[PDB]
């Protein structure tokens, strides 16, 4: 499947691009995925109030980071493999294929900021707190509640942002470096 | 979770289709099984280990939980995705065993499949919210209990991810069904 969709792209793209997206699953896969295996199992809030355990995490952690990133990598991955279905079926049966080409990149560049905004609007940044304070129903006037692995999740947090920035600087260049062309 | 040779499936049917199934249904096809395997399978995981309910009785649990999810979403879709793949199936083996209204055929129980499934989430779950609390009074509970579904908002997310996807999958197979229609 690699093989297929690594072909009919420029130096960076060919090469640069394609690894450091299997790059980012890699991590995803095989490291990040049981950092947050005990996201919930370990939240620990100080009360004896029922129920305040389910809302308070509720709360702070409407969807988790790593199906943010699973999301991620769909949004941007499907632009690319759409293109060599949709261009095959064309050739199957200069302008043409320069506008399916210069605009797989230009969406490509919109998830990956897109999905980084969302991350910052959020969270709050990218360093995870060892306390939250929760005071949502309902829970009494104000709960202490404790998160599981904080440092962690920041180090992969911070890992997984770089290189997606990276990503969309080499998706920028190639546009450039095209655009120039005419 | 794993494919041993599941490429070489979708391979043989990316070919014999016409302009919109070959690219469009197949690529939201594929869409709704990674959505399904990779991420929205653990948000489920623990729909009865982590319901809470504020009482003291032994079953109230159990009943509860039952009487507000009487099927989980994830079961629901699985079951959507088995119909609506069939007669694609289908016409593949039923072919390499006219063909004008086989392939017809097949888009339209495509559409029927997919609209009824989409009936029944609206109906037994009143909406595609999820809420945060539940009062539920079935015996043996006593007169009236709360109880507390887990992680509520991030299962409202994909409810509606799923929805929409769907949703476009109609119009995809409508707008293919007046092509066909207009060829005679």
């Amino acid at each position: 499947i690699l093989g297929g969709v690594n072909k009919h792209s420029t130096s960076i793209g060919k090469i640069w691009l394609t690894v450091l997206f299997i790059f980012r699953i890699m991590i995803l896969v095989v490291a990040a995925k049981e950092v947050w295996g005990d996201e919930q199992a370990d939240f620990v809030c100080n009360t004896l109030q029922p129920g305040c355990k389910n809302v308070c995490y509720d709360h702070y952690f409407p969807i988790s980071h790593i199906r943010l990133w699973a999301l991620q990598l769909i949004f941007v991955s499907t632009p690319a493999l759409l293109v060599a279905m949709h261009v095959a079926y064309r050739r199957h049966e200069e302008g043409s294929l320069w506008w399916t080409y210069t605009s797989s990149i230009f969406f490509r560049v919109i998830f990956e900021a897109a999905f980084m905004y969302v991350f910052y609007v959020m969270y709050d940044g990218f360093s995870m707190q060892r306390l939250v304070k929760c005071n949502a129903w309902p829970c009494p006037n104000t709960v202490d509640c404790f998160v599981s692995r904080p440092t962690e999740k920041t180090v992969f947090t911070v890992f997984m942002i770089a290189v997606s920035g990276i990503c969309i600087l080499l998706n920028v260049t190639e546009l450039c470096y095209l655009l120039i062309r005419y």
